[PDB]
């Protein structure tokens, strides 16, 4: 093992973002010039808020992932007050940024990024890991414009937590259980948001959004790519055992074979040149 890193090994730079229990800061390792996104978590706050399980799971899940469509965890260390996780620096930021910037994706762009997401979910589910809070804010983009999915402290590892309201699956509201097919529901919402520019269930507060989700209350705009609409319809299904991609629907084969993805080559997407946005 390389020796444990420590804060004095880095020149810390700008804050990349701030969350409830952590802050992500750009850092340059002095010995190498390499840049990392270092997530910094204060131990007292985690302990006080009973978040030890989530921080431990984040580290344990990330250390298991070895795939190009996920943020990598390179190292961890801690001082008296703080934990530090050394992550890949995804230089192009959140997918959410591009959706806002561009408005909505054309069909080529929608299909390519949707295929990367499906391919990442196939890998994650194959290891028995459910993300449980998938959304455009934690699907990051590297400097080559491939995805890197992050934000694993809320993940479930298969042998309590409700995600961002827009992407919450009806089973979490109707019987508090999560399964692989909950991530496929979020996938449906994300595909919808790429094409439409907005997520499918929106309202002025969380209670109202939850009410639309359990009623399957959303509509497609007139413009929506027909094969993408057909795919979203087969993912936003109330019954979690009937979503394309789930085990009871015979898994990722039938999803990857959906007509929306006809021209996709699945085997080497990360070596393909992404289509330019917009
Ligand atoms: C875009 C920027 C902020 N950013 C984030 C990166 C992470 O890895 C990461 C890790 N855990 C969660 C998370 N996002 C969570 C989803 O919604 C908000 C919440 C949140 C939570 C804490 C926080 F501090 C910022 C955002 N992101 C990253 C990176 N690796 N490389 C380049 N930039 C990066």
């Amino acid at each position: 093992q390389p020796r444990k890193k420590r804060p004095e090994d880095f020149k810390f730079g700008k804050i990349l973002g701030e969350g409830s229990f952590s802050t992500v800061v750009l850092a340059r390792e002095l010995a190498t010039s390499r840049e990392y996104a270092i997530k910094i978590l204060e131990k007292r706050h985690i302990i006080k808020e009973n978040k030890v399980p989530y921080v431990t799971r984040e580290r344990d899940v990330m250390s298991r992932l070895d795939h190009p469509f996920f943020v990598k965890l390179y190292f961890t260390f801690q001082d008296d007050e703080k934990l530090y996780f050394g992550l890949s620096y995804a230089k192009n930021g959140e997918l959410l940024k591009y959706i806002r910037k561009i408005g909505s994706f054309d069909e080529t762009c929608t299909r390519f990024y949707t295929a990367e997401i499906v391919s990442a979910l196939e890998y994650l589910h194959g290891k028995g890991i459910i993300h449980r809070d998938l959304k455009p804010e934690n699907i990051l983009l590297n400097e080559d414009m491939h995805i890197q999915i992050t934000d694993f402290g809320t993940a479930k590892v298969l042998s309590s937590f409700v995600g961002t309201a827009q992407y919450v699956s009806p089973e979490l509201l109707t019987e508090k259980s999560a399964c692989k097919s909950s991530d496929l529901w979020a996938l449906g919402c994300i595909i919808y948001q790429l094409v439409a520019g907005l997520p499918p269930f929106r309202a002025g507060n969380e209670y109202l959004i939850f009410q639309k989700i359990i009623k399957l209350e959303y509509d497609f705009p007139e413009k929506f790519f027909p094969k993408a609409r057909d795919l979203v319809e087969k993912l936003l299904v109330l019954d979690a055992t009937k979503r394309l991609g789930c085990e009871e629907m015979e898994g990722y084969g039938p999803l990857k074979a959906h007509p929306f993805f006809e021209s996709v080559t699945w085997e080497n997407l990360h070596q393909q040149t992404p289509p330019k946005l917009t």
